[PDB]
C-alpha cells in the first residue's frame, strides 16, 4: 500500500509498444505485478559512463488492460467472435457509459444482429460499465 509508493522511482517506457510501466528501485515479492523492478547488482538509472541498469519485470505483468483497450475502440471499427469455428464479424456503431445497474439498453432488438463488448471500470463500487455494441458485418479486412 504505502510500500508501494516507499520505492516508486520512476517510469518504464516504450514508445514503438505502448508500454508504460512503474518503475521502482528494489525487487520485491509485491511488485510483480505492480511494474518493473531495477536488479540489485546492477547500476541505479540515472545514467552516465560504466552504468548498466537492468530493469526487470515479470513476463505476465499486464502492459495493457482490457477496458483501457476498449475504451479506444471507435465506431466503424470492427471486432469478430469465433465461436466453434465460425468467425462472425461486428462493427461498432454505439458506445455508452452506464451506471452499473443500467442495463436496460441491452435487449433483443428485432431483426438485427447484434453483439456487445462489455466491461466495467476496473473496480467494483460505482463501477460505471462500457458498452461498446457492434452490427453484424461480413468477415473481411
Amino acid at each position: 500500500q504505502a510500500y508501494v509508493k516507499r520505492h516508486l522511482i520512476g517510469r518504464v517506457v516504450i514508445p514503438k509498444l505502448a508500454v508504460d510501466l512503474p518503475l521502482f528501485d528494489t525487487t520485491n515479492n509485491t511488485l510483480l505485478d505492480q511494474g518493473a523492478v531495477v536488479l540489485p547488482g546492477t547500476s541505479y538509472p540515472r545514467g552516465g559512463k560504466n552504468t548498466h541498469t537492468v530493469v526487470s519485470a515479470h513476463g505476465g505483468l499486464p502492459t495493457k488492460r482490457f477496458f483501457t483497450d476498449l475504451s479506444k475502440l471507435k465506431r466503424g471499427q470492427k471486432f469478430f467472435l469465433q465461436v466453434n469455428g465460425k468467425k462472425m464479424a461486428y462493427q461498432v456503431f454505439r458506445i455508452k457509459t452506464v451506471r452499473p445497474d443500467e442495463t436496460q439498453s441491452l435487449r433483443i432488438e428485432p431483426g438485427r444482429d447484434l453483439a456487445t463488448l462489455m466491461t466495467c471500470t476496473p473496480y467494483m463500487i460505482n463501477s460505471h460499465r462500457l458498452l461498446v455494441t457492434g452490427k453484424r458485418v461480413p468477415y473481411t479486412e
